[PDB]
């Protein structure tokens, strides 16, 4: 069992996504089968539907997409059911890591991807937004992860960042908090009905008060989503590393300190 | 008896609802037959009409929707009468439920929509705008619940909340405030014309100074609408709540002070 | 004799209004054929023109309307003459009633229609722009309304408000005071013109400063209308009212206050 | 001999050029025949032009008009002079009178225009731009009075004043006085290439800071236009008027106070 | 020998360009033939060519002219060379005079035209954006005033003022500098790709702060053309002048203070 | 062996591709066969494609390109690989030389090209955004340049400097970081895929805050791109120069303060 890298699969996808007849539609694709799901999202005013493994379409509505959905939504077949989650009691839905000046919130990614992958789980990571990273991070890159890995064989999916996402939402401006308040709600909502276990992280570094937005962008994923993290401290020592954490559980409203420690993990 | 949820059918009409050729429109729908009700509402400076419970199409007027309708409006037939608002004196219009940074506005709700359902009413509720709810609260989602509830067999109907029309009108950032008692006063105007008691909860979350804004709508809302409450006090205490609200009522002008406690009652 | 709500008939003619060819134009109604009077305003670059009691055609010409126009006009026939404001020696042209926080601008106007009533005049009221008011009542509203009661028998018009209007023009922000003081000379200039008594009623209670909003625009009114009228004090006793008030007459530039009291007048 | 008032005939031009095609033209008007002149001007990126007394045709040029001509101008047959003016010994070219606070630039307006209606010249009068006036007084209003007094047998104009144009220009907005310099300039030019005296009035009541861009017109004035007048003082005693003025003459660069009193001239 | 003024041949080559189809060109022109140079400027996202003296084209490209040109630029053939610049020894470039509060700026100009003229050099004179000049001075009359001069047999050419393109740029807006930056960058470059002396002058008087906006235009034109000349003092005494100054030269770094006195002469 | 200046073919490169149908393609160019590299960029919201050496084509897709791609990239065969770089132990991605008040990046630039043309490497530069330079500096110059560098046999390029690219990334207004954060991490992305080392530089001279933009720019490019090298001082003597600068690797995440002399070499 290995850690499956997404990113040149949706790479390849917004190759082929690049066509001035998207509303005709791009089919004879291998998306995946695994699972059948539909993906729906909005991008500007036109909807983007990515159909099982096989087609993903276009169409420009007579209202705005913005008015009629919002963010998106996964449909998903009655029959999907990822058996491993189940086997090994995790609940599906999204999850949140932010950090700010802290960071660690890739180290972090890494340590708890080897360790899902190391208990069994099929691990698939999709790395944006970031320095030495291909993918740009816009929110088509985030829908169309989720899809390819929703349509596979894939327990649990770690996208890290939403940094692009962040900032396309007007985050780093100070109606703001409304559309990252939606985003949140669509993602946890995409992951339960696709019945996937999705980790994605933040590092509000292009915002003026970094660790002030991480405090805000915490206190509205606690509500959003399953499970959200904020790293207090962290720090490396040769090979190993060491951080502090602050974990709220939507479930039972509690907020408690982690201490969560192992070796640098490469990706 | 028991209480209706909107959400599903509005999602399902959204789903109809997205075409390339609305001006054409989609026909054969089944909104609703138990009231003769036409709902007219702008969508930028397009009109949107739901005729009945069949038809529902877009037109593009030459002059924009803004100048010649405004927000919107239900027209109906004389015989358009609620039997059940006046065996148990209730009259139409619209109220409002605000809170700030005490809360408890969704549990003041199903508190409120439990009381009428007990009563004897047929009561309907929608969820929008908020954390673990699939619609995202657009105008479009608030015009197709109020037309849903209006051509059915609905005598009270709840909108959980108005969060994103709130932050869609800029209420958010500080021409702002017209556009906000515009849409007050349309949707008490819309709840009268159709005979419909319409129950409405805001909570100015995403807004920089939350109880100020509390403040100025509640101000707003104790003219434009029938009925206006605030939570000033908010409190749980196992499965019980206790709330001190004020409330504002149109018609004598009198503002009072009122203490509301119960249990907590899921949706 | 009793005073005539147009707000009913402006409603119905906005309904028609919501045609795809304006340009076109829009025959066979019945407006009124008491007076042959021919509106002529601007709604953005183009021309909307109300012929008479038959036509409504809108013209986009080749330069903006802002450049040709401005703000609206009437043109009419030498035969338009109201012998009912010869007989009780009123002189044609707009007045306008202006209150802020003291407020009681709808309980005067609602004083002075019946008073108009009781005299002998034949009285028609239109309300816009206000809560429990079903007319929006933009820029449209207010020409409709006017040319309505200009091609029939009336001889006062009283518009509550122009809130709508003043917000339309950026009233609320702080080039503003000139398309306010346009429009003020406008509608003073199409009340001439058409030979009718208009009154206005105005609360920039969505302005910042309420009562500096007043005081500026008493002034502007003060030379661009017949007469100016600001409630500087106002309290309700019952069913009785009393207001101080400040009135300004263009004609003799005096500036003199004014007890006003009554009982409270239905609409 | 008498004072014409231009007002009604551009009123009724502008009613004429409300055509859905002015890139055709509009052909058999009867503008003037007197002076062979052409006036060229931009409205937006396009051009329109007066030719003679006959037409009035727009083009859309493929770059911008702004950058092509900039304001507008007037080309006029070797035989355009006016014989009254050199009789007089009154110099061609624009002139401003301007006031803030102190007013009485209407009444100095109508003292001037009688006093040289008196000496012999035809002089004309357009009012626009202000309280009690039908013209709105747009750039295409300034325009078509100078053609129109340009092409006829008048000797001085008098427009009555720039309000409008100095709003359009964004000179109430604090790139805004290079606009206002442009056109000054460009009244100043056409004036002397028609052989015509031309005076302009202006009070920036708009403006926030009114005696502060009074004081930065008159300086742009006193270099752009052949005379600039300033109003600092003014007084009415009944019937009669008083006004202390201070003249700048571009001939001799001199800037000396100036008492001007007079009767009270009617309009 | 005598100095040639430019300014009626732009200003007709202005009404030839007045065209709806600049796309198809505007042939047969007699512009010049005694150099062979092709300007190329940027209008908008347009590009607008001048082919030696006969041809003036514009052309819309896919990608903006901004991304693809940025500015403008001259080619020619290296035979263009003007031999009164060798035997004068002056060599070819751009030179800026700037002058603020002190003026000058005009009877500088005028002043070393007259001495170059004197000296056998045939020099070329052009007025735009300034008061009793019938040029507005955008960036096309700059472009077609260089491109005039350019194929023509002008040695030194002397451009009154650039203070249009200055304000079109943003200049008086406090991104800006970077644009202004660009523009005398690609004056000087012209100026040499064209092997011509030209001079342009500058007064900032439209700026908040006119002598900051000259201190800092100053060490950009330092940087950017072949002489920068910054008028710190300026005084006339009947017929004569005499003008503190600072010079920067850019072939050797030195910025020194130079008085030059003279007699006032007339354009 | 001597230094290319690519700036030419970049200027003759842009001529071709002013046209009115890049849709349909520019063909039969002669970029460079050396290595089958495609070079894909984002303009505006349409892709722009550089073919091998032969083709440059646009396309508007029906998603825009910003969504979809982001910044720009390079695909090419599994035989791109430049021997020379091996041969002199030199790792391809981008480098960034980086000064604000004290200077000399272009001195410094000048010198380690010079350093490496005599190691024996096929060294090209290429000028633009600076004083003195024919090329603008758009993001379009930037990319052509990288693709003419990378079809060619060039194993280093010096693109001096990205101030225009930084000022359009809105990097001069204070968003913004994530924009120029984005650029660095495709410049880099872009050079390792294309195996060339290319030395990026940047003087953000036209931001309020010069050196406090270095400060930060320093520290994105420290994690964006494979070097960062910041002058922290700078003098020259004669003929010879002396620079104090602060170094950055990635590899090691080590920051150091070298010091680099020697003679001014001319570009």
């Amino acid at each position: 069992n290995s850690i499956i890298d997404l990113g040149p699969r949706v790479q390849s996808l917004m190759e082929q996504l690049a066509t001035t007849k998207l509303e005709e539609g791009v089919k004879n694709l291998d998306m995946g089968s695994v699972y059948e799901i539909t993906t729906v999202m909005v991008l500007g005013n036109s909807i983007l539907g990515f159909h099982k493994g096989d087609l993903v379409k276009m169409v420009r509505p007579s209202v705005s997409a913005r008015d009629l959905i919002g963010v998106g939504y996964a449909t998903a077949s009655a029959a999907v059911v990822r058996q491993r989650l189940i086997e090994h009691k995790i609940e599906a839905g999204a999850e949140l890591i932010i950090s700010g000046t802290a960071g660690g919130k890739t180290v972090l990614t890494n340590h708890y991807a080897a360790q899902m992958c190391a208990k069994g789980l099929k691990v698939a990571v999709v790395s944006m937004a970031e320095a030495e990273r291909p993918l740009y991070g816009s929110v088509l890159h985030v829908f169309a992860a989720l899809h390819l890995a929703a349509v596979s064989d894939v327990d649990v999916l770690y996208v890290d960042s939403l940094r692009s996402v962040y900032n396309e939402l007007g985050g780093n401006l100070k109606g703001v908090s409304r559309q990252v308040d939606g985003m949140l709600t669509a993602l946890d909502q995409y992951a339960r009905a696709v019945n996937m276990r999705v980790v994605f992280t933040l590092n509000p570094s292009d915002d003026e008060n970094v660790d002030a937005a991480v405090r805000s962008v915490f206190k509205t994923a606690s509500a959003s989503m399953h499970t959200a993290r904020r790293i207090k401290s962290f720090a490396v020592n040769g090979t190993a590393f060491t951080a502090e954490t602050e974990i709220h559980l939507r479930a039972d409203r509690s907020n408690s300190a982690n201490r969560v420690s192992g070796d640098l993990v490469s990706r």
